[PDB]
């Protein structure tokens, strides 16, 4: 399992292993968000596990990850909602697709990556993998907008970007 | 460190050691709220260390503990406001003294406690104490009530029963006052 480095422009120069990928100085790398809604239109939303390397214990959007070589960023998410959540899902619509962000951590360590946004219905239970999520919330897209509008810091920076971003929180709220 | 046992009614009874005293079947015992504010009246919001036994890596109030054998209860909210943030206060006033909260974390862990809330005033610069406290804002009081009705799950539980307790949160809110 890697990640991809990118240069100055996205284009992929070679990999590293996930783990060792993510440091108090990490690369640009390609990644996904997506942000998954059930059949009656609420938002998951889940909490990282304390084990995560970057932000453990963070509240954050449904799912997110690191496509591989080769993977689209669509089978990337599937594979992720598969992995982490157990769950099955429609497929990915873009949300916000030139999304690119770095952050630090608590700790110090950081993100650093091109991360196209999408999102999706479930269409299955959730089957939870508590090596990556030890919790998580379905709720109403509107409570969670006005959370993360008046205390962000609660909500894992990532999350925040995209949902302040104006076209990504109209096709998200459009979404349901 | 240890916790003082309460009985069935609020009454002391002895002490436990305190990381033997957190588990799924802890006793109650006495601890208190302590809610920070500086100058400004802005809200000091910590988010608790990943290595903390109970609720770690969560977002709450400014400081929370455990009273000590022969300390009374702003003594310790003074102690752990030096421990925990480094942080010199004013005489703690209370806003909640009969709050009392049960409660089961992530992974088990209970805490069953006799806790008095607390307001003060912030009159140092922090200094953060990482082994209790991995991150914090300032903020207005506003915002942070805001997001506890939006999203409550986003926050510790004893957060947010102590904010929206009606005589406590107008506490609160008289802290948010500017002070020179
Ligand atoms: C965290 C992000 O920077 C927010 Br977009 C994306 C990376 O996902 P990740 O959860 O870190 O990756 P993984 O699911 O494999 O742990
Ligand atoms: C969390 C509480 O249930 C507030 Br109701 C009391 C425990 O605070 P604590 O910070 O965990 O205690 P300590 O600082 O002594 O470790
Ligand atoms: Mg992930
Ligand atoms: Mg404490
Ligand atoms: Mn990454
Ligand atoms: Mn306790």
């Amino acid at each position: 399992e890697h990640v991809i480095l990118l240069n100055a422009q996205g284009v992929p120069t070679g990999t590293l292993e996930k783990y060792a990928a993510h440091t108090a100085d990490t690369r640009l790398h390609l990644a996904f968000s997506s942000w998954l809604f059930n059949a009656k239109g609420q938002l998951l939303v889940t909490r990282r596990a304390l084990s995560k390397k970057a932000w453990p214990g963070v509240w954050t959007n449904s799912v997110a990850g690191h496509p591989q070589l080769g993977e689209s960023n669509e089978d990337a998410v599937i594979r992720r909602c598969r992995y982490e959540l157990g769950v099955e899902i429609t497929p990915p619509e873009s949300i916000y697709p030139d999304f690119r962000y770095r952050a630090t951590d608590p700790s110090g360590i950081v993100e650093n990556e091109v991360c196209p946004v999408f999102a999706a219905r479930t269409t299955s239970a959730l089957q939870i993998n508590d090596d990556e999520v030890m919790d998580y919330q379905w709720c109403d897209l509107a409570d969670v907008l006005h959370g993360i509008d008046a205390t962000p810091w609660a909500f894992s920076p990532w999350m925040v970007m995209q949902a302040t971003n104006r076209e990504a929180r109209k096709r998200l709220s459009a979404f349901t």
